[PDB]
């Protein structure tokens, strides 16, 4: 598998890696992550960073399966 996980940078200069299988959306994959952290899905946003093709850090849908970007790094910040 090499690397079957997704990295997510949390607020407060903190970063954490989470694992998920191909089927559920990123929301369901971060549910437990935000559950223990007390973070709400309607109080935060996740963006994907690339370089200069995706506009550098762009928004993503909650119905987007991690499998669609397995291994890709993302950042989650409150709004």
């Amino acid at each position: 598998m090499a690397d079957r996980t997704i990295e997510v940078e949390l607020p407060n200069k903190q970063r954490t890696v989470i694992n998920v299988r191909p089927g559920l959306t990123l929301k369901e994959a971060l549910k437990k992550a935000l559950k223990v952290r007390g973070i709400d899905p309607n109080k935060v946003q996740v963006y994907l960073l690339l370089s200069g093709d995706d506009g550098a850090e762009q928004p993503l849908s909650l119905n987007h399966p991690a499998e669609r970007l397995i291994g890709k790094k993302l950042k989650v910040v409150p709004l």
